[PDB]
């Protein structure tokens, strides 16, 4: 998927991102990068999104069920890129097939590294390709919920890998990440043939992200096809990549 929403302001989506660590205390994840987040409903690759992630990736001394939320570019610039600029890269690397990980370079050291995070988003466009014609109906797909919509919403939780990047002759550290992909479930298979990596619930979310304590070999069990999502029909106002607007999700019949 190539396209989300991720709109709701800082505070919001904090509490929308409650938790509890592994003895059971209530808290919130912790900001870091905070003003890299710039609130959208039409994310494209390049941009920032929020992410939640690890303790332990920033303090050696960290309980590694403890959450950060960050926001991280999409689209993954390796390690080892040697360019100057990261729009100098020839692919972005916005998604993965889940098939592909531990076979790429690219993905399996960051997940050597435990550079496992939950992408956010208020959900996810895509496009549906019709048979006899050139032109792709759009759709936002989104976990099923409980103006009042947005009070108590649920967060669509992806499964990505993150790596970091410092510029070779002299920069600041870049975060980057790239979403997982799957085969899409039964629900979704007339809109698309592929659909991401959801983490559904705190346990699935919790493993994800625990490098401290859950290895690659398991933490990449939880990452299939899922069931548990709903969708609608949008407008053609989110096509344009630079409409950012309530409308872009708005359902139409």
């Amino acid at each position: 998927c190539g396209r989300t929403s991720c709109h709701l302001p800082r505070d919001v989506l904090t509490r929308a991102c409650a938790y509890q660590d592994r003895r059971g205390q209530q808290r919130l994840p912790e900001w870091r990068d905070p003003d890299k987040y710039c609130p959208s409903y039409n994310k494209s690759p390049q941009s920032n999104s929020p992410v939640l992630l690890s303790r332990l990736h920033f303090e050696k001394d960290a309980d590694s069920s403890e959450r950060i939320i960050a926001p991280m570019r999409w689209g993954l610039v390796p390690s080892w890129f040697k360019e100057s600029d990261p729009s100098k890269l020839q692919f972005n690397t916005t998604n993965c097939r889940s098939d592909t990980v531990m076979e790429k370079r690219s993905f399996k050291v960051p997940l050597g590294k435990g550079r496992r995070c939950v992408v956010l988003a208020d959900g996810f466009y895509e496009w549906q390709r019709c048979q006899g014609t050139n032109q792709r109906q759009p759709y936002f797909i989104y976990f099923p919920q409980i103006e009042k919509v947005w009070d108590n919403w649920r967060l669509l939780t992806m499964a990505g890998i993150f790596d970091c990047w410092e510029p070779p002759e002299g920069g600041d550290v870049l975060y980057s990440y790239t979403i997982i992909t799957v085969d899409s479930c039964k629900g979704l298979s007339d809109i698309h043939h592929r659909m991401p990596a959801i983490l559904d619930g705190e346990e699935a979310v919790s493993k994800w992200l625990d490098f401290g304590e859950v290895s690659t070999q398991e933490a990449l069990k939880l990452i299939h096809p899922t069931e548990n999502i709903t969708f609608h029909a949008v407008s053609s106002v989110v096509n344009n990549s630079r409409n950012n607007t309530p409308e872009c999700l708005a359902p139409v019949a």
